């Protein structure tokens, strides 16, 4: 599928993000089943909120949940499902499931794709509304099964550290 | 594609439904061409009505038209195209084309995915509006070529019977 | 992917068009990377305008940019991403990038799919609004990299000539 996409053209500040779910999609949590390579519904989330940004992952990375590193990509409008955006990390939302670490990175489009985010260097350069919504969305991002907690934010450096760790984890 | 998805985790009341077309999609009738594995437009339907629910099929089933068993899945909001919903049958709309039987099952999300439909056991537990719309939509679900009739509804048991028959038909 | 789809059932007036981007999609320019077979974002376009029609290509054709022949397909409503529409050419918008020729064909659904466009034989049979929008959209259809110009329109015959040339180019 996306295996032949590098994690980026110049890591960790220049990455490729495969988009699973476009911005403003309904509050539905999915997962890619590695065994069948199909997208499954996990949860119809108990929130009126919709996806605050486009949602997917960096190809050829490995996070602590066995899945590729998660990324939200802020764009002017929702992109096509399944498309790939060359991107630049600007921050990270820290999450722990009861199974471990579970970071959600924030990225903007690469300067080659648009001039609009060129001076967005940190996540705090984005509207406070968007950051609020992002936090509140993932506070409800979990399955029904009894047995997720949203901590704080990390900066651009912390996001780049997450990527480097995630890339090293995959090649290992 | 979806061949490695079982027809369900516990048949026939616990099924997997691959979604071709999300709820509220334009009135366009498609078919999967088995020979090329691509989705083709068959008809721009002569109705203002839009898809009343998500529309797809159960993998590894065989209906009397050579295609997998058709299913509509009622959800809070439209799902992503191509995603898979673990589901529970609640009824069936009976249709005959001039080529034979052509049932359209009604299913809700599995209890693992949402609490909202837990007490929806029969299709008649759903709003009468939705059932009207479903009937009126498929009354227009046909190609232009000269040479479809919508009868009535069957209950949850009848839907489960359709699934068991469809699963038996595939393994044969 | 779409390699097993013929360029049409009866060339050049009866073609098959694989749709990448539905009508009314956000102003985002994509390309299919032949090496990875994935859809990439090229540009978030500097226009408020959205896709004026469905956008894709004819399988098994070869244009002067190494990509299959581009086509816009006018429909009542946006189609599903990735679906295939049997279509009929009615005109062409001429474009030159700084790299050569770059025609954008205009097609309507085949008579088998809908009665609505049966008497639309030329692109000038379509609303002048739509033609204006089409022209203005592609005036902004380009990457940011320094180094596209929209000329005029050709008729149905000229579009069919583009197809025949494109089909001959592929078999060569
Ligand atoms: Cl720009
Ligand atoms: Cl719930
Ligand atoms: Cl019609
Ligand atoms: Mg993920
Ligand atoms: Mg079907
Ligand atoms: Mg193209
Ligand atoms: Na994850
Ligand atoms: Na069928
Ligand atoms: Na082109």
């Amino acid at each position: 599928s996306y295996s032949k996409i590098p994690a980026g053209k110049d890591l960790p500040n220049d990455i490729y993000v495969a988009i699973e779910i476009p911005a403003n999609h309904a509050p539905i949590k999915y997962e890619i089943d590695k065994d069948t390579d199909c997208l499954f519904v996990d949860r119809f989330m108990a929130t009126p909120m919709f996806y605050p940004a486009n949602y997917g992952f960096i190809p050829n990375t490995l996070a602590d949940d066995g899945d590729p590193l998660d990324v939200l990509v802020v764009t002017p409008y929702p992109v096509a499902p399944g498309s790939v955006i060359r991107a630049r990390p600007v921050g990270v939302l820290h999450m722990t499931d009861e199974a471990g670490g579970d970071a959600k990175l924030i990225a903007v489009p690469h300067d080659k794709l648009s001039v609009l985010y060129k001076d967005v260097k940190e996540y705090t350069d984005l509207p406070a509304l968007l950051l609020e919504q992002i936090k509140h969305f993932f506070e409800n991002y979990k399955d029904l099964e009894k047995g997720v907690k949203v901590e704080g934010w990390g900066n651009a450096d912390a996001a780049r550290a997450e990527i480097t760790k995630a890339v090293a984890a995959f090649q290992k």
